[PDB]
């Protein structure tokens, strides 16, 4: 039976948000959503994993949140693939992160990315 561990609220993972310069990109089997009109905020990555055995396994939903809990980014599985890797996962964090980083924002990851990681 598939848990899950997550950094985020039922609101936060549920909330309907749209861009206000859309910028949505495939990056392996995952689907990368981010705001281009976001600048120079400071920005923090929260995630949504299954966990198998005590380990983190799929990614279920990233979310990017600015200070002010705004959504301006997200990582959702491309729902027709069967599965994806880890390495998957973190390189669609990655672009993410580049993008975001591109327009001179600041991003941090939360403890449990930090964790997934390594």
């Amino acid at each position: 039976a598939s848990r899950y561990l997550t950094d985020m609220t039922l609101e936060e993972m549920s909330r309907d948000w749209s861009m206000l310069i859309p910028k949505q990109k495939v990056a392996g089997p995952l689907c990368i959503r981010m705001d281009q009109a976001i600048m120079d905020k400071n920005i923090i990555l929260k995630a949504n994993f299954s966990v198998i055995f005590d380990r983190l396994e799929t990614l279920i939903l990233l979310r990017a949140f600015t200070e002010e809990g705004a959504i301006v980014g997200e990582i959702s599985p491309l729902p027709s693939l069967p599965g994806h890797t880890a390495e998957d996962v973190k390189n669609a964090v990655g672009v993410l992160i580049g993008g975001l980083e591109a327009n001179d924002n600041t991003v941090r990851v939360s403890e449990t990315l930090q964790r997934f990681a390594w």
